[PDB]
RNA sequence: CGAUGCCGACGCUCAUCAGACCCCAGAAAAGGUGUUGGUUGAUAUAGACAGCAGGAUGGUGGCCAUGGAAGUCGGAAUCC
């Protein structure tokens, strides 16, 4: 029988306190081999939380790791990762690459739930400064740079 | 209690605590869709204000965060 499930994981962290007992305790695989499993799945995360999908049968489960637009957003932002003290103001500056987000466009009109490329870049960059980065810039620097100078195929 | 017993003029006020003339014998801040005026800004045939009903979604379960917070506890943020 296939159940898919979301579970929203911290990542290659193995967290203490689980929310996994619930929803995977009654069907029978144990919650911490299941955690085991994802956070070994993950494993060139390592710093963020990641909504995937599980797939769970019978006998086993299954794991798809299903990437949001801002977890490629700071994926592809590469800080050094700290310690599980998390020191505070821990808030990204740098400079995204626009063939970053041209990836990240290709790979949500692969999703295919938005308007054509035009609309994919301009929302993708949007939520960038949700993620709270710039491309030498901010979002109006953009929205002009959109204006009669668009880089769409 | 002498004198409006003016064919007086115009408005305001309803008090289930009305009000009625310097000192002086009583009242405040805060309120009222009670009613009468004024100041300013709106939208209305590109169809307003009430009134009866339908949607109120995707990127996203946004990043710091917390045992847990997925728009509906905080603080930065607050765009397509």
């Amino acid at each position: 029988e296939i159940k898919v499930v979301y579970l929203r994981c911290t990542g290659g962290e193995v967290g203490a306190t689980s929310a996994l007992a619930p929803k995977i305790g009654p069907l029978g695989l144990s919650p911490k081999k299941v955690g085991d499993d994802i956070a070994k799945a993950t494993g060139d995360w390592k710093g963020l939380r990641i909504t995937v999908k599980l797939t769970i049968q019978n006998r086993q489960a299954q794991i798809e790791v299903v990437p949001s637009a801002s977890a490629l957003i700071i994926k592809a932002l590469k800080e050094p990762p700290r310690d599980r003290k998390k020191q505070k103001n821990i808030k990204h500056s740098g400079n995204i690459t626009f063939d970053e987000i041209v990836n990240i466009a290709r790979q949500m009109r692969h999703r295919s739930l938005a308007r054509e490329l035009s609309g994919t870049i301009k929302e993708i960059l949007g939520t960038a400064q949700s993620v709270g980065c710039n491309v030498d810039g901010r979002h109006p620097h953009d929205i002009i740079d959109d204006i009669n100078s668009g880089a769409v195929e």
